[PDB]
């Protein structure tokens, strides 16, 4: 009863999950789109058809095609963000928590996974929504969409491929809420979209895509920003990958058609097998299919769009982690492991720098280098390591969304920028990388209230911290609760700039996140490639 | 009888003067060349013809003719250094001091004095070489040479107005004291070239002319090397000033021969008066006419000497003071004239790296602002007027001087390296131009141990210290003497690359002299200009 929603796609049956020591409702599953299967592939989505009977929404569904990762087989710090359910090309659903009692029309937050748009899965041990949806009473959705070739390959001009159909998928999951989540108690005009990473660049996206800022109502970015290096492609650059991923699988090049035809025969894994052949350089942190600046989802460049104020004017709660770059280079820089302090010598670190700005030309390369290097010290491996770590996640995370920051507070109605440097109590990885990109999630999601995961007491405090803040934000697009005795998150201003610590010790407020560093990569740096 | 000398050239009898509580023997105004006058004005220096006589060497020479300096009339600060004697284009002369009884070969030590190359007296109080040879005991010889266009004219290829006639001037004044000295208790294979500034520029370009190699033994550079930026221009620029200062005087240009037959016929201060109408840029340390690079008295380009060795092998003693840029933004930048000190505004800030650094594009600008800037304060009136003057200091001084002490020592016989950061207790200036630009002058010569220029006597003991180091080294090629116990003052190498500090407190070895921004002014910067 409770359980059984009558939807204008059809009735979804729920189940009745544990939360701690209570019981909420959970609708697993439930389909927004049709299957993108056959020549559906790489095609705009469909609305689901709808369906009679009662569809079964009491088991997660499976999770898009993506390249799984096996740099560390066993290990529970890098198989908790794998695939947990089957994979197929037909995975586009939602799932939704709702608090028992059913609330009258309650504020609704919309869960956007990351995984640098190759790779996620709305299903993941750390992405369940029973213990957010249930302390904060708000009705907690989380989508999906494809992701890598099956999600992005950009041909365009082609309306069988056009780009962008895993942004798409997204938005008509967000539709889907529009038009339903109030039959789940879940009020339309009170909807905040969030996501980390790859899903936080999602997030800023849909701020600025025309055809999207009407179904949501404030956002939420963590660790991401539409206008990171890693997150966009021209339609040039996405065409080259296009075809270059038809020569790796022997494809006809002659037209469109031809390609896009040869590739829907092949089985997913065929293409994902050969997807990292496609990337120009040699690099960390570049992900083969992305957006594209088509034209249509993003009418001009981005920072046309940012200059302009062409976006949505409403209010957003945004920040970073201390340590972004640390597990990029783990996997693919010289130097690093898992079970070692991770020294890098200084023949070492110039190779991280050239894999890092993949695309510098030398005199960019130097100016790196020279921005990063304590040449008192140059051959002191820790200092070597720090810095390196510290360009990756200034280049690709923290300065990009400092940029944001700056031009969207410009125009926007309220701007509330955090910094997250707890590093948990119980991390499986080496102390080395700190604060892990991605790290922050478990708190936002409510885990260190389950005993069973070995958090300390003041961990159980900080995330309940968050989970307020953010879904207070969510609910009155403000993170402090007025007639409160709490210190205050402070509105970050273009004159003062201020912004708060996230962690287990009293709220401290500063101002001009990381500055000296973000002038070099946002606005001298650009200057000098652009002249070079 | 000690002061009747039988030179080369005709007899001198020089003055009985006395330093402390004795007496030394002093030769003054002692000719060594043909005066510069008529048509010999611009032309390479003629040996002095032998006179019958006695010469009178018992009074101060005139100097030579030059731009004089009226910014702060009666403040001795400044009048210190202006001409105080009369000004002549007959200005060849070199003054001696002997220690008295007169020694049977003993060291040499030749002072040539700075100024930019178009200022500067052998005969100002702080040149007093009395102090130094008395206390030392050794015979200290101050020559002169020509400045401004009367010494550094270039018109390459022509004979009547070569270039660097000023530099000649110099060695001519060396190959007198190697054939003379000798007569005076002097040793001519144990000379010593030292100057400051602009003399430390000379020093280096003896120690790189092929043509002066022979003259002297070692060397010791104050504040100063050949490669500065202000101390050398191309024959192009060279040839563009020379002609633009007779188009300033209404000059024929058709020739060389006409354009210098008109500049001979101009009485020396209306030269002086057109002089700084043909820099290039508006600018500050930058000066008018200087050496060039004339493939005669340097064959080849400074850097590429240096690359490969072409330069006499010796030991070298130099260093640099620690606010060399302080006085140059007085005189040449408003807003250090706005404030009770001299805190600036940030677009007064951004103005004085324009005048600083005269060559760069805007990129270079960028670079050079990016570096010297803290974007968390960036309107400190304290930090923007240190910053900018560390930016005078390193690119004109500082930083030419270390690249020139890394080129050198890869090749040579050993390196001492000092920084000299002491403020006199009786300094005149205001506090916040530091340790200035040729304030260690008054230390090499011995001045604190004069009772009545009321220096503490911790400053005496310091100008002992730096008088022996000076003439120790110039005796053994080393300013340690071994036996003693007192600190040693270890060698500059390329590996370690120490160096001390000279002031009041017990002696300091640091290591890698101002690395961090001499790395962006040595390597960086030269390429990001050279691309742009
Ligand atoms: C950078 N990622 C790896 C990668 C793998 C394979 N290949 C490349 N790159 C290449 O270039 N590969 C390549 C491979 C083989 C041959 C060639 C090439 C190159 C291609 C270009 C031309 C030359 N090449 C070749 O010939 C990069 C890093 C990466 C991995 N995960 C998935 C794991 N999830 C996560 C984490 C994991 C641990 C800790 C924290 C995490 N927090 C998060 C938060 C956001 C969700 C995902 C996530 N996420 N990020
Ligand atoms: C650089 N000096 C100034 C200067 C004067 C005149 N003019 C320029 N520069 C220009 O650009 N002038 C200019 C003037 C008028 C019109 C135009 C222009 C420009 C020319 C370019 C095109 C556009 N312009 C014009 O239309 C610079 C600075 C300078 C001055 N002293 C002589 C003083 N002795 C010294 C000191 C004095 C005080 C403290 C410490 C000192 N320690 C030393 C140690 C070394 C011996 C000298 C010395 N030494 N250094
Ligand atoms: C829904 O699916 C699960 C397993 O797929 C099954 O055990 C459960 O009984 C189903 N519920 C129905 C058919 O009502
Ligand atoms: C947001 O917009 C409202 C309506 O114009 C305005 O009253 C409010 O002050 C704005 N807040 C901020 C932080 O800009
Ligand atoms: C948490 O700690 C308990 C007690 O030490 C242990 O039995 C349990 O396995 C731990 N859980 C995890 C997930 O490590
Ligand atoms: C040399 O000149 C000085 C200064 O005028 C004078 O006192 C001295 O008598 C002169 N010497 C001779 C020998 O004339
Ligand atoms: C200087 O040269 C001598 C003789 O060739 C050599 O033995 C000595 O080691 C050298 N010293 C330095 C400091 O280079
Ligand atoms: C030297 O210092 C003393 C004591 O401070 C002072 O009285 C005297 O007048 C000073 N001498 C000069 C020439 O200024
Ligand atoms: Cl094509
Ligand atoms: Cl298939
Ligand atoms: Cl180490
Ligand atoms: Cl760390
Ligand atoms: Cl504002
Ligand atoms: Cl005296
Ligand atoms: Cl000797
Ligand atoms: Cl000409
Ligand atoms: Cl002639
Ligand atoms: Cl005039
Ligand atoms: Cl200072
Ligand atoms: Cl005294
Ligand atoms: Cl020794």
């Amino acid at each position: 009863s409770e359980l059984l929603v009558n939807t204008k796609s059809g009735k979804v049956m729920g189940t009745r999950v544990p939360v701690l020591s209570s019981h909420i409702s959970a609708f697993l599953g439930i389909p927004f789109a049709e299957p993108p299967v056959g020549n559906m592939r790489f095609r705009r989505p469909e609305p689901k058809k709808p369906w009679s009977g009662v569809w079964n929404a009491s088991t997660y569904p499976n999770n898009c095609q993506q390249y799984v990762d096996e740099q560390f087989p066993g290990f529970s710090g890098s198989e908790m963000w794998n695939p947990n359910r089957e994979m197929s090309e037909d995975c586009l659903y939602l799932n939704i928590w709702v608090p028992s009692p059913r609330p009258k029309s309650t504020t609704v937050m919309v869960w956007i996974y990351g995984g640098g748009f190759y790779s996620g899965s709305s299903t993941l041990d750390v992405y369940n929504g029973k213990y957010l949806a249930y302390t904060e009473e708000v009705v907690l959705v989380s989508l999906s969409y494809r992701v890598g070739a099956f999600g992005f390959l950009a041909l365009h001009g082609s309306q069988e491929a056009p780009g962008n159909v895993g942004l798409l998928d997204q938005r008509m999951a967000l539709q889907w809420v529009h038009d339903n989540i109030q039959f789940f108690g879940g009020d339309p005009k009170t909807v905040t979209i969030f996501g980390e990473s790859a899903g936080g660049a999602s997030v800023g996206m849909h701020i600025l895509s025309p055809g999207s800022r009407d179904l949501f109502r404030r956002a939420i970015l963590q660790s991401g920003s539409p206008n990171c290096p890693w997150a966009s492609v021209s339609v040039a650059e996405g065409r080259r990958r296009a075809v270059e991923l038809g020569r790796n699988l022997n494809c006809n090049l002659n037209s469109d058609e031809e390609l896009i035809h040869c590739l829907r025969e092949k089985k997913p894994q065929e293409l994902i097998d050969v997807e990292w052949n496609v990337l120009p350089f040699d690099s960390i942190f570049r992900f083969s299919f992305v957006p594209v600046i088509d034209g249509e989802f993003f009418p001009t460049s981005l920072e046309s769009m940012l200059n302009s104020g062409n976006f949505k004017k409403t209010q957003i709660l945004l920040g970073v982690n201390k340590d972004e770059g640390s597990f990029f280079l783990l996997y693919g820089a010289p130097g690093f492991s898992k079970d070692s302090e991770s020294k890098i010598s200084r023949e070492d670190f110039m190779s991280g720098v050239k894999l890092s700005v993949p695309h510098a030309n030398d005199l960019g390369l130097d100016a790196v280098t020279l921005q990063y290097t304590d040449w008192m010290d140059d051959n002191n491996g820790i200092k070597n390591r720090d810095g390196l770590d510290d360009i990756v996640g200034d280049h690709n995370v923290i300065c990009p969304l400092m940029h944001f920051v700056n031009k969207y507070t410009k125009f926007g109605n309220g701007t509330y920028l955090y910094f997250f440097n707890h590093r948990a109590s119980n991390l499986v990885w080496p102390e080395w990388m700190g604060v892990i990109h991605g790290y922050e999630i478990e708190f936002v999601f409510g885990l260190p209230l389950v005993k069973e995961l070995n958090y300390t007491a003041e961990e159980e405090a900080l995330s309940r911290r968050i989970m307020h803040y953010w879904a207070t934000f969510a609910k009155t697009g403000n993170p402090n609760e007025p007639h409160s005795q709490e210190s205050k998150w402070p509105l970050f201003t273009t004159k003062e700039q201020k912004f708060i610590d996230l962690n287990t010790e009293p709220m401290k407020v500063h101002q001009r996140l990381r500055v000296q560093m973000c002038v070099f990569w946002n606005q001298f740096l650009p200057k000098l490639l652009n002249a070079t």
